């Protein structure tokens, strides 16, 4: 209900724990933690519709969008709900995550406690990339770590 | 009819895949899927509390348990709502699982998405084990494999 945990891993060496927190059932869920084995740069961070990961990561399907609306970044009024946009790698990089929302909720209807949160091959380009995928999915490549969004103590 | 599943994964070789489905909201949970990796005979099955992964099963914590009750067997009224009793390995190592559970939910007070489920070294003794750990965990020994619970198409 207020605190929620997913742990990061995949087929190579990116992995990192990122913690979600609500204070209140209706005010911004934070989001901080870390994630290493990136490439220097931006990587999309999205929260996917299903904590399935039966077959690696491609089994969280499509981004979280339950209000069906275009692909932007995370200050857009037009976006997903799992659309958290880009966190940015260092040099040894290293995302160190730092994150406050107002679209996920841990409780209700935009619920992401089950879901699967992902970290991407490259940047969110937030729709404005200027070709069909971008409004879908902001081409942000191939899922390199994925985790069940999970109830944290 | 929303549906739920869990990948298995451990330290050791033990994995499986376990789907539930709650077909209509107050009644029955199925539970099906498969496990290998396993030891001929017995192993505990249980819903922990945490869906936390951060230091292997070890993290998910105890059973789930919202009604502190004694450790007992699913078919007991004195029962963890994780108690789901134990799986059976054939000589090859399998387990073939298809629960059905009235206790577990996927929704309100008892909902498990987002929580661990845990297959465990040892039988679970159901709290007849004549010893105080068996009223606590049923003696079921070691976490071999967990995973968290999520939404599932």
């Amino acid at each position: 209900a207020t605190k929620a945990v997913c742990v990061l891993k995949g087929d190579g060496p990116v992995q990192g724990i990122i913690n979600f927190e609500q204070k209140e059932s209706n005010g911004p869920v934070k989001v901080w933690g870390s994630i290493k084995g990136l490439t220097e740069g931006l990587h999309g961070f999205h929260v996917h519709e299903f904590g399935d990961n039966t077959a690696g990561c491609t089994s969280a399907g499509p981004h979280f969008n339950p209000l069906s609306r275009k692909h932007g970044g995370p200050k857009d009024e037009e976006r997903h709900v799992g659309d958290l946009g880009n966190v940015t790698a260092d040099k040894d990089g290293v995302a160190d995550v730092s994150i406050e929302d107002s679209v996920i909720s841990l409780s209700g209807d935009h619920c992401i406690i089950g879901r699967t949160l992902v970290v991407h091959e490259k940047a969110d380009d937030l729709g404005k990339g200027g070709n069909e995928e971008s409004t879908k999915t902001g081409n942000a490549g191939s899922r390199l770590a994925c985790g069940v969004i999970g109830i944290a103590q």
